[PDB]
């Protein structure tokens, strides 16, 4: 029916101050201008987030995979998986087309999984993905809320689907900037990818996807929530390798 | 008139066999599929050609942007820089839109100057762009050679224009992998892009533009040169940390 809040992480930051917009803040940095191009310290948080990501998703052992221009799942047509080889951990960074809450491009790092027959496998696989997402926020120290979509309503495709939502003090609310959701065999019905069973049956598998990270709504999420009085911006130390510093500040 | 040829870099490889094309090493170690995907260890080359360009321009100066996707000169529109400000040099990663050869989406990084008064100032540039190519596809281990492309014949919005052609062993051939172009005027006339003199006057300033890198023209020379006769491909020590190995062996 409705969204029902799994878990609170964080602490709203508290401030002696009216927070700024993200646009105000990137503006008196010089790190957005103009649509919108990043420039400095922003590229670099762009950068930073990316390869951020991207690295722990690695490290886990999710197989890289870089694609041209719904897509993950397209790429498995046609395709059968041996047993020995579920589940299936894919990781891709991709330009996708569709304030910088809303723009017509922008990078995004997937999570993409194949998994072995019925529900216990593709629960399993929804929830460590889900995992990843919240240590991968925690790290960033963000404050966030991890929120039941309900699937039967308002739509159908999706058995579960988990929305994470972090805290955008300019913005003043909560705005999604992940999402994680089991599709079962809807995709496999329709792509024909299949698994080959212990026994050796071809069987229609179970797919699972999560975004690993989107790049403007982090960007949101950070700069409003590092922000300080004097306009300035504190890294997060995880960005810290990336930026080279630990305070964004606004040049002369 | 026609391309002169003014240096050349390295040697080409010597086999004891014949050179096998890119999509054949790849589909034998499962890092080309498939249109066309990268996966696994051709992803990390990608990722990695990538991020050992940008970190090497940014240890160089160069200032980092990212856009929503030509589009470098366009960011700098009815923008006025500061004499003390010039030269002007940024970098950008983006996704580009136009075997491997010729997709229509892949990632290219990007040099782009803006720089004082003149065809002196402007030829600085681009010596250093192209140097700064130069050195980037020799600490690759690549043979190359670099020709110094006509412009009155044909084209015209170009002053002087280097294009570099990396050996292909399976191709048999040298291809374009890098360009770098001095534009002068040509694009600060058409899109207003001035700097101030010292002593007050607008005036419109030199462009110079440069590839950094393109993946699918390095990816081909690379796997095309380092190919052994096992099929396994040497990794250049400069790939090697994001790749984690020395040698790509083909899975079982």
């Amino acid at each position: 029916s409705q969204a029902r809040v799994l878990h609170m992480v964080g602490d709203k930051p508290v401030f002696s101050f009216q927070p700024r917009g993200h646009l105000e803040i990137g503006e008196k940095l010089d790190i957005i201008r103009q649509s919108y191009y990043l420039r400095g310290a922003g590229a670099l948080l762009q950068h930073g987030l990316v390869n951020f990501t991207f690295n722990k998703l690695l490290r886990r052992g999710f197989t890289p995979m870089t694609v041209p221009d719904v897509g993950l799942a397209g790429y498995f047509m046609d395709h059968t998986v041996a047993f020995r080889d579920l589940p299936v951990r894919m990781v891709c960074s991709s330009t996708c087309y569709r304030g910088l809450y809303r723009v017509h491009h922008f990078t995004k790092v997937e999570m993409f999984g194949v998994t072995g027959p019925g529900l216990e496998q593709s629960s399993q696989l929804l929830e460590e993905f889900l995992s990843l997402q919240m240590e991968i926020l925690t790290e960033l120290g963000l404050h966030f809320r991890v929120l039941d979509m309900p699937t039967q309503e308002l739509g159908l495709p999706a058995y579960r689907k988990f929305d994470i939502e972090a805290w955008m003090p300019g913005r003043g609310r909560f705005g999604e900037v992940t999402s994680a959701s089991n599709c079962t065999d809807f995709q496999s019905r329709r792509l024909h990818i299949m698994f080959q069973t212990e026994a050796g049956e071809l069987q229609f598998a179970h797919t699972v996807n999560a975004t690993a990270c989107a790049v403007p709504r982090l960007l949101i999420a950070l700069l409003e929530s590092n922000q300080q009085k004097d306009g300035s911006v504190l890294v997060p130390p995880a960005l810290q390798s990336y930026l080279g510093t630990d305070r964004i500040t606004a040049p002369t």
